[PDB]
């Protein structure tokens, strides 16, 4: 296995988004899949175990999604946080990525897209984060 990726959905966009990221991830990827996130502990517990090089966070509460997504940030993966729509989340959203890219990993944010655009830019995000280094600039 190449690498070890958690996926997390809660509630009902964020579980089926996160079914079909992990159907559709590379098999050489080592993949957990974790429904309906409740205590944060918990989940930190289950990243420290896996072992995760990233840790794909997609749903609602935001509140959840962003505490999931820091805490995995802190344990040194990449983090990849999808919210379905809501509005006026922008500038929430901007401030949760300023405070997980403290930690100097790699985070990114999709808002507001639909399933299939979700589950495009997750796919995208883990086929750059799994390239070998044959170029120029660098994280």
């Amino acid at each position: 296995m190449w690498g070890k990726v958690v996926v997390i959905g809660s509630g009902e966009y964020g579980k089926r988004a996160a079914q079909r990221v992990a159907d559709l991830l590379d098999p050489r990827i080592d993949v957990y899949l974790i429904f309906d996130a409740k205590s944060t502990d918990e989940i930190r517990k289950m990243i420290k175990d896996h072992g995760a090089d990233a840790v794909i966070v997609i749903g609602a509460p935001l509140g959840t999604a962003f505490a999931i997504a820091k805490a995995a940030a802190e344990l040194g993966a990449a983090v990849i946080v999808i919210i379905p729509r809501r509005p006026g989340v922008r500038e929430a959203a901007r401030r949760f990525g300023e405070e997980a890219r403290k930690y100097g990993g790699r985070v990114e944010v999709l808002l507001g897209a639909t399933v299939e655009e979700a589950v495009a830019f997750a796919r995208r995000v883990v086929q750059q984060f799994f390239a070998l280094e044959h170029h120029h600039h660098h994280h």
